[PDB]
């Protein structure tokens, strides 16, 4: 009789851990009788196709359900009509009545009104979309959108093309939701629900409001909220019965600050534990510094559900060094090139096999060339299947300089791979075992490292030795009972 509603602020592919560990965690409440369902807030026309991907990819269980404000508000006012409306499509094709259609393109095409000797629109056609840039004076006010042939969506611009409102259609082409935007904060203002005539201040409050008609106000309800950024929605909300939980996905200090700064999203969260049942946290590392700062008495540590891979034959023989990440400073990517120079300049033969997209790529890149490692380091870019990619790695390497509970590592043990990190807050110091599974080596310390590294690479059998105890060492530790258990204990 229990439902799970986990919060984030969007779900897509090509997502970081925090999904992944969403969409993991409900797979297991499913298979013990818990409904656990997935909460997003963003506007994606395409979101049926994403779901679909993420449960035919095995990412997502099929019995996981995701609600969506957008969603959820456009099915009530589909109700309220039985023919399509084509009063938007109309003023389109009236406002380009004497324009002249001028082909910049294959997909983009220019409108030219014959008489006021004026360009009113930009058109450019893809697969299933269609987008109207509207201008007056050479000035863009408004954009439409088309998908599967019907207007989802408007945009409208000020003069410096700054977006300031947005305006949604429902399946019968009716005005449904439309909001203000602050052109150069580029936040949500005032939001207009048009069916309940109701007016909001901000996103937070139609959200809470959203929360407040989704999910009935009972014990057996309960809320897990995962996207910091949403924490504000959940507990502004007027439930006085469902249980709400936070749970800390990342280091909670300020990223690159040894001040003891705390990020602002999680100290937000943290200042108040007491307006919620339980705060979360991966490790007791954690626990015990969030503790001694916060004076927090519901603080409770259950580890991400790990997904056993299954065991399998390890073919390749190569000096493969092995990093799947986003490209983001949190990973320390400039520390890995220059643990790649100190083991190249050792073995010229091993490679350093990068995977992941973001920001860092154009830095990397540079690092790469100046430090004259195109040879080695190679940024293989964005995979779907990273389980195959680390099957063929001698080893996976962490140069991250913060981690929540760092399961891209633990992954790499699961499948039998030695594993060298950085000692980092809330990181390898659980699982990693010295001269055991891998190897813990002090952070910066870019020549440990890459000793360890050629120590795996020059030794296939020790490689092959550490390997064993990581999946071994995951297995004893990480068992999902356990975990299942101590979710339980916090729901009663
Ligand atoms: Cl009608
Ligand atoms: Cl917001
Ligand atoms: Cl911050
Ligand atoms: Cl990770």
């Amino acid at each position: 009789m229990k439902q799970t509603y986990m919060i984030v602020n969007e779900l897509d592919v090509n997502k970081g851990g925090m999904t992944t560990a969403m969409l993991t965690r409900s797979k297991f409440f499913l298979d013990n009788e818990i409904s656990g369902d997935i909460i997003t807030f963003d506007f994606k026309a395409n979101y049926k196709d994403i779901l679909k991907e993420l449960v035919q990819s095995k990412k997502m269980d099929k019995r996981t359900q995701m609600h969506n404000p957008f969603i959820y508000f456009k099915n009530i006012s589909n109700l309220q009509h039985k023919k399509y409306n084509y009063t938007m499509t109309r003023n389109l094709s009236n406002l380009l009545k004497d324009s002249v259609e001028i082909k910049e393109n294959s997909r983009i095409s220019r409108f030219f009104n014959i008489m006021s000797r004026e360009y009113l629109a930009y058109k450019r056609e893809t697969e299933q979309e269609t987008i109207f840039d509207l201008f007056k004076n050479n000035l863009r006010y408004k954009r439409i959108y088309f998908y599967k042939g019907k207007i989802v969506k408007t945009e409208v611009f000020n003069s410096d093309n700054n977006l300031i409102a947005e305006q949604f259609y429902d399946d019968n082409g009716y005005l449904y939701l439309y909001r203000q935007i602050n052109p150069e904060k580029k936040s949500i203002g005032k939001t207009y629900l048009v069916c309940k005539e109701k007016q909001f201040k901000n996103n937070v409050e139609f959200c809470s409001y959203f929360l407040d008609k989704l999910i009935p106000d009972i014990n057996d309800n309960i809320i897990i909220c995962d996207g910091p950024g949403s924490f504000p929605k959940i507990l502004k909300t007027n439930h006085k019965n469902v249980k709400k939980f936070a749970v800390i996905h990342v280091n909670h200090y300020k990223n690159f600050d040894d001040t003891g700064a705390v990020k602002k999203q999680e100290d937000y969260i943290l200042r108040n534990a007491n307006k919620i049942n339980g705060v979360v946290m991966l490790t007791e590392a954690q626990k015990k510094d969030i503790i001694e700062k916060y004076k927090i008495t519901n603080a409770y540590v259950i580890s991400n559900f790990i997904n056993i891979t299954d065991d399998y034959r390890d073919k390749n023989d190569n000096k493969v060094v092995g990093h799947i990440s986003r490209l983001v400073p949190q990973k320390g990517l400039p520390y890995l090139i220059d643990v790649a120079k100190k083991v190249v300049e050792q073995d010229n033969s091993v490679e350093f096999h990068l995977y992941g997209t973001g920001e860092e790529k154009s830095k990397i890149e540079n690092l790469i060339q100046e430090s004259n490692l195109t040879n080695n380091v190679k940024l293989l870019g964005y995979t779907t299947n990273a389980i195959e990619k680390i099957k063929d790695f001698r080893c996976v390497i962490s140069t991250s300089q913060f981690e929540g509970q760092g399961l891209s590592l633990i992954e790499a043990m699961l499948l039998k791979k030695p594993v060298v990190a950085f000692d980092v807050k809330y990181g390898p110091s659980d699982f990693v075992k010295d001269g055991k599974n891998g190897y813990l080596i002090e952070n910066k310390d870019i020549k440990k490292m890459a000793n360890k590294i050629l120590k795996l690479l020059h030794d296939k059998e020790l490689s092959k030795s550490l390997g064993k105890h990581g999946r071994d060492t995951i297995i004893d530790m990480y068992q999902p009972e356990k975990l299942m258990v101590k979710w339980k204990q916090l729901f009663n």
